[PDB]
């Protein structure tokens, strides 16, 4: 579990969105597997505004953090799950490192803020889902 806190948002996994991110709902995206929820009080994470491919992650099913290469955001077959068909997701990274489906949520940093949240994982590789795009999220 995990969300973005910025502005007067909440960015999550969408197919962690509870019912209330969908009643205050923004924006969501089954294909990034991104939801952004509205919020009452003032969130102060700052996103990044970059191409680093170097950064550090939150893993809540090892309580650490681990620095990790990612790939650009791009275009990724996932393997079918309970809570979506084998599909594509899009504006996805991917790194060598641990994760377990709990983990989804936990944030991607690099040394200008927020770049993403864990979102796949499996064959001992994690992906994120890049939230560097969405410059919208900061007004
Ligand atoms: C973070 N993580 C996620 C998993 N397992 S998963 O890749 O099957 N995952 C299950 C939950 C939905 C995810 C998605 N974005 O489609 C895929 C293992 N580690
Ligand atoms: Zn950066």
């Amino acid at each position: 579990s995990g969300a973005i806190y910025v502005g007067n948002y909440r960015v999550v996994n969408r197919h962690l969105a509870t019912h209330n991110d969908w009643a205050n709902l923004v924006w969501e995206d089954s294909s990034r597997d991104l939801l952004v929820s509205s919020t009452t009080a003032q969130g102060c994470d700052t996103i990044a505004r970059c191409d680093c491919q170097t950064g550090v992650y939150y893993c809540s099913s090892r309580r650490k953090h681990y620095p990790v290469s990612f790939s650009k955001p791009s275009l990724i077959f996932v393997e079918a799950s309970e809570y979506y068909p084998a599909r594509y997701q899009s504006h996805l990274m991917l790194a060598v490192g641990h994760s377990e489906p709990g983990d989804c949520g936990g944030i991607l940093r690099c040394q200008h803020g927020v770049v993403g949240i864990v979102s796949t994982g499996g064959n001992g590789l994690v992906g994120f889902a890049d939230v560097r795009d969405l410059l919208w999220l900061d007004e």
